[PDB]
């Protein structure tokens, strides 16, 4: 009557009357592999309606989503030190272009940074998607591709770094486990963790004090600065005036020593919600002085929060 109902991604249908039972008031039962994602929606009993489909106990008749874990860390670049497995089970490489990185979200959207992955959208080639590997140049890692790339429509190439943000759709979903994870994105209330000293982390393959690329994921923790301190910084010759919007926030040390650099492009700059205890999304690496790690020429990262109306209107539409 209702027929065979439709499959769960990340999850599954069991019949709960009998095999094969779909008439009138047949119940049915949805479930996630519970370890990694989480029923978002209904809690899955549904049971077929006069209507002549299936419907849950809230009336719905829509599938319920298996929704990924995220924030999780085996915690809890300029002068940084090497990750162990499973610290930033978000971090993705991209290459394309030029070296660079971005941060899981679900498990088939990558957020990055728009000057990253500008000139490849554009040129309508693919980007080389790479995860749930420490090394960069190693042979093991999960391959994924991009089905589409979304620059925020502000960002103008070339021409500063206000809406420095971009959205990568994967073409696949990846298998989310103990070392493949997204990061959280931001609740309203996360500013209360992003006030100036407060410490974010910043991840990333990019150059380091040698002036080379590292082999390994390297990380730094590193302080919010006060926001007069950030546009003072870039203030002066060769920068444009402006450069420093309120779509950005500053991270590093007056005294110099601990930075993100090049090569660190879209990384997530990272903060923990210690009361959920869930690792969120503050930052992207966005932009900054050529000296990385010179004192008082802080990393600029795009303000993450900012952008969450943006992100939920491409995620939830696409
Ligand atoms: N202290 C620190 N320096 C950093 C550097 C990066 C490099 C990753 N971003 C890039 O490479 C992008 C694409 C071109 N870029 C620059 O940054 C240049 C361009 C120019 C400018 C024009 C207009 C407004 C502002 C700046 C002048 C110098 N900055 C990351 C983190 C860092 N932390």
């Amino acid at each position: 009557d209702c027929g065979p109902p439709d499959d769960l991604p990340s999850g599954r249908v069991e019949y709960i009357t009998g095999p094969g039972v779909t008439t009138y008031k047949a119940v049915i039962q949805y479930s996630c592999e519970e370890t990694f994602y989480t029923m978002k929606v209904n809690d899955g009993k549904y049971v077929c309606e006069a209507d002549g489909f299936w419907t849950s106990s809230k009336g719905e008749k829509s599938l319920p989503v298996c929704e990924p874990v995220c924030g999780l860390s085996a915690r809890t670049i300029y002068g940084g030190q090497k990750a162990k497995p499973g610290d930033f089970p978000w971090q993705v490489l991209i290459l394309g272009g030029t070296t660079a990185a971005g941060a899981l979200l679900y498990d088939n959207w990558v957020l990055t940074a728009a000057h990253a992955v500008y000139e490849q959208k554009h040129d309508a080639s693919a980007l080389d998607i790479r995860m749930g590997t420490l090394k960069r140049l190693s042979p093991h890692y999960t391959q994924a591709w991009s089905e589409a790339v979304f620059i925020h429509e502000g960002y103008t190439h070339d021409a500063g770094f206000d809406n420095d943000i971009a959205l990568i759709k994967l073409n696949n979903k990846v298998v989310i486990n103990s070392n493949i994870t997204p990061i959280c994105l931001p609740r309203k209330e996360a500013e209360s963790f992003m006030r100036t000293d407060d410490i974010g982390t910043a991840s990333g393959w990019g150059l380091t004090q040698r002036g080379f690329l590292a082999r390994n994921l390297m990380y730094v923790d590193i302080p919010i600065v006060d926001h007069q301190k950030c546009t003072a910084a870039y203030e002066k010759p060769p920068y444009p005036r402006g450069s420093v919007t309120a779509n950005m926030l500053c991270a590093g040390l007056e005294s110099g020593g601990k930075d993100s650099c090049r090569g660190d492009s879209g990384g997530a700059l990272v903060f923990l919600d210690s009361e959920t205890e869930r690792w969120f999304v503050g930052g992207i690496v966005s932009w900054g002085s050529m000296n990385c790690g010179e004192a008082g020429q802080y990393g600029v990262y795009t303000k993450v929060i900012n952008y969450i109306p943006w992100i939920e209107n491409i995620i939830s539409d696409f």
